[PDB]
């Protein structure tokens, strides 16, 4: 029930989805929070964000093709967001804007989560999407062995160069603990939905596989690595994660466990 006194929190895109319309409508009805939640979209970045402001909208995510675009017309960059150059998360405190990635919050809380070992040896396939949100947790969490395996060479070696870190056009002799696929390998009406984002004999020899795509949630690659007994991280943990860090910067309270997985069942659907 509406009134005057509820909180708008938000996002903007250049293709909207209903995730976090869903998600977070059914937290707040959950949590007994005066907030409502919806997605938007734009052709002017620049006055969107300047309404966030002067509307007094209190939460705005920032999907493509706006997540640096957005950095401009903010207040205040914060260390998440810094990381990478990238926001995906505005808090308005007042009119005072506040931005933050929440992609890069959740990898290392996962990293955390799941008591990855800094001395392990890591492979990241793939220089886009959130290769560069991923490269740049795993540094700051401490691992000095990484190296960025992809396609597009330029960008490949950038990331290695500006992390620290190695670029390698091809598996050849490579060794691995902790494999992690940023590529749209195994995405859902890809391309290369039925394709690995690694080499079986690359999965037996690690332990971890770390898939950031989210649908489906058992790729190729995540259901050989079960097969082998191998642990799994799925990007489904990843969306759900940010998603709940930015509802607890926004409303300030954190959902229970058990209301984030029906939360997500919610929206799964």
């Amino acid at each position: 029930m509406i009134n005057k006194d509820t909180q708008l929190c938000m996002s903007l895109s250049g293709r909207p989805s209903n995730f976090g319309t869903t998600f977070h409508n059914y937290l707040y009805d959950k949590l007994g929070l005066n907030f409502i939640y919806k997605a938007f979209t734009t052709q002017d970045i620049e006055h969107a964000i300047k309404g966030v402001r002067a509307l007094g909208i209190r939460g705005c995510a920032v999907s493509m093709p706006f997540k640096e675009t957005c950095m401009p017309f903010l207040d205040e960059i914060h260390p998440s967001a810094q990381a990478i150059e990238s926001v995906n998360t505005i808090v308005n405190d007042n009119g005072f804007l506040r931005a933050y990635n929440t992609d890069y919050i959740a990898i290392v809380k996962l990293i955390e989560k799941y008591h990855l070992n800094k001395n392990a040896k890591v492979i990241v396939h793939g220089s886009g999407g959130m290769a560069k949100a991923v490269v740049a947790a795993f540094k700051n969490s401490g691992f000095e062995k990484l190296k960025i395996y992809a396609r597009n060479v330029k960008t490949g070696q950038y990331l290695a160069a500006l992390y620290g870190y190695a670029y390698i056009n091809s598996l050849e002799n490579q060794q691995a603990d902790i494999l992690v696929n940023v590529t749209s390998i195994g995405m859902k009406g890809g391309k290369e939905e039925m394709d690995l984002a690694f080499p079986k004999a690359f999965i037996d020899n690690a332990s971890v596989a770390f898939d950031v795509v989210a649908m489906p949630v058992e790729t190729p690659f995540i259901r050989y690595a079960q097969a082998r007994g191998k642990q799994t991280i799925s990007g489904a943990a990843v969306i759900v994660l940010q998603a709940v860090e930015q509802f607890e910067l926004y409303t300030h309270q954190r959902p229970s466990d058990e209301l984030i997985a029906e939360a997500a069942a919610f929206a799964r659907t």
